[PDB]
């Protein structure tokens, strides 16, 4: 079925730039959209100003979007649930405030869409995996793709992928998330692991992209970093049991090339400053997602025995004071090799 | 062997920006480098000025690079031959001036490296295929990857792939083209067809990237165009008998993402003007490579029965006056689909 689905209510848990942008997307497909945000005082400000002045400045919220600090009112009556709570707070949220939410989702069979990106430090688990400890996995999908929040929020043409182990679940979500003006287009896939890996690793590679710029390198270098870094996303995906079909799609290469070309982003400027020779302590006086991800990414790579050359060198630069030029020369000391891509056709 | 190879002489046939940049690369690996250019008066100017003032302004040529209008002196003693003659003049060159050159290359077993990109209008053949009508295919390699000429010419870090049916030939060329300071790095592959397809199609997609910008779309759109367009490079590669291992490497995605992000390039500005609604005749008052490639690309796609949605719509906009917004809506009238990538892992 290529016919779109419209709903009475959607709830978005998480009030960041991306969460708000998706609320904008859902406001064209659901009569009512609640965005949950824990601080009551800030919720009131946002509803009065008709604008997420904290994380999406300069964008007018649709009149059918309401911010709320009350979990129970947020999800009550919802026909789709989105999670964009940052990784570190996910488990705590379900433990402290998810009891009724979980019961409701279980009972009503409400589709859940995971948009959180990262790796949990204590378990080295990805967001949809964490959420799957609480909500039955058949209800779980992942959304990932090249999607700057501001472009998504103002309706500028965007393609994403929706991943689900059962393709038919992804296909239902496709009908819900895709807009009537074709401004937001969704492609179905099975590769939830690939999506989640790409989403986490892209942020670490975007620091490297910054390093390259601060070292004096140009766009050829950035293009090579993307291509070689994609192979590390692939190998980690394999080791984690993923089928890998998202790696070379919108969730993998698509989001990765966009994130690494984002010159004004926090990951990039942190990487640029490191490339220019500044120590991380001086840069740290919000944290860049790549900085946070690099340590548990390394720990996970080591546990699975997956070599991630670029990501490892980025970890060394960020966490272990390594000179970026020594890291570059270490990277380039492997000698001449084959590209390392299998043939597609026999 | 990871040890580099150094040579007495290299010859580069073709004096464009890219050809000159590669002469700069070879000047660090060969004692002598000749760059052939047919006009004697312009050859004299370039040698006096120590600068390709016609196609690489502002870059000082290495002292061991000599421009020449004499084919016989150009190749005499060369241990590697590069071709960067534009596609339309390739056959004519061999027919009119290649007789002795071919004999020499055959007799001395001199490696030939194809860097020309495009499709010949009369035969719908790719450059290495044309050259292979004259020089034995075992001597033939293709160079392709993300490589802006100016960045390559001034020694800024660049990775390319070298493709050859016999991987061992690619591996020898790898040792010749890779520089001692690791500023120019080469990766070996077998996928000559994929390289040549990517090289031709990227120029047509870069027009579309322009169209997207002129229509008001943003970076999310560009990222989606790259990803979907890569699938058209893949399908045309399959149909042509290529193994496809370069499609997702430096020659494919790598070069494609760089070319489509090149805002100041001729392909992009032509596409931008078309997106803003200007007719092609008004824009045409040099030709953009994407404009030239689009017609024979379509004819080749039709002959092989390969559907190339984006490329077809770009052809319609360029050649058949089609409104870019009707083309976009036609593209987006296919309904909701799966991403169309096979799993990597079972
Ligand atoms: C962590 C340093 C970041 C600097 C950015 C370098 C620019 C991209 C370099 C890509 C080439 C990587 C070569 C890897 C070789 C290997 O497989 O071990
Ligand atoms: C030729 C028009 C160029 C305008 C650029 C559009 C921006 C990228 C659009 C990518 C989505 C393409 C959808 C193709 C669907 C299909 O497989 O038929
Ligand atoms: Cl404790 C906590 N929980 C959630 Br959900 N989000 C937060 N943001 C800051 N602290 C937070
Ligand atoms: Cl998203 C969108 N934008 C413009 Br401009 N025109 C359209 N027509 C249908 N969907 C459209
Ligand atoms: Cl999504 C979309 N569709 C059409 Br038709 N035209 C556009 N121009 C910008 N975005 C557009
Ligand atoms: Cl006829 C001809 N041959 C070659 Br090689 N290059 C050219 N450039 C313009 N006309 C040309
Ligand atoms: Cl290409 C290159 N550039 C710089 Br800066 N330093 C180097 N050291 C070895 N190769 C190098
Ligand atoms: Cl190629 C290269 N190598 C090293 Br070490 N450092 C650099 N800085 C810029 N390019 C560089």
């Amino acid at each position: 079925k290529d016919e779109l689905l419209y709903l009475n209510k959607a709830v978005v848990f998480g009030s960041g730039a991306f969460g708000t942008a998706l609320a904008m997307v859902l406001s064209k497909k659901c009569r009512e959209v609640c965005v949950w945000h824990m601080n009551e005082e800030e919720v009131r400000l946002v509803n009065e100003k008709r604008e997420n002045v904290l994380f999406l400045k300069g964008v007018q919220l649709a009149s059918n979007i309401t911010f709320t600090s009350d979990v129970e009112k947020a999800y009550n009556g919802a026909e789709i649930i989105l999670f964009v709570i940052p990784t570190q707070f996910l488990r705590g949220f379900f433990e402290k405030s998810g009891g009724n939410l979980i019961a409701y989702a279980k009972e009503k069979q409400v589709p859940v869409l995971v948009c959180t990106k990262g790796i949990e430090r204590s378990t080295l688990k990805f967001p949809a995996e964490i959420i799957g400890e609480f909500l039955p996995s058949p209800l779980l999908s992942v959304l990932a793709g090249p999607s700057f929040a501001i472009e998504v929020a103002t309706g500028v043409f965007t393609c994403v992928s929706i991943a689900s182990a059962d393709i038919n679940v992804a296909r239902r979500l496709q009908r819900i998330m895709s807009t009537g003006d074709r401004s937001f287009v969704c492609w179905a896939t099975t590769d939830t692991v690939g999506c989640e890996v790409a989403s986490a690793v892209k942020n670490v590679l975007a620091i490297g992209s910054g390093v390259a710029n601060g070292l004096g390198m140009g766009l050829n270098a950035r293009a090579a970093l993307i291509m070689r870094g994609l192979l590390e996303i692939r190998d980690l995906t394999a080791a984690l049991g993923g089928d890998g079909s998202a790696v070379f799609g919108l969730a993998g290469l698509g989001d990765l090339q966009l994130t690494c070309s984002s010159e004004l982003s926090r990951n990039f400027t942190v990487g640029k400053k490191l490339g220019k020779g500044l120590p991380i302590e001086e840069i740290q006086r919000a944290v860049a997602e790549g900085v946070a991800t690099a340590d548990p990414l390394m720990r996970l790579a080591k546990q699975l025995k997956v070599k991630m050359p670029l990501c490892h060198q980025i970890y060394e630069i960020v966490y272990k004071k390594k000179n970026p030029r020594d890291a570059l020369a270490d990277l380039l000391s492997c000698g001449l090799q084959d590209e390392g891509l299998p043939p597609l056709f026999k």
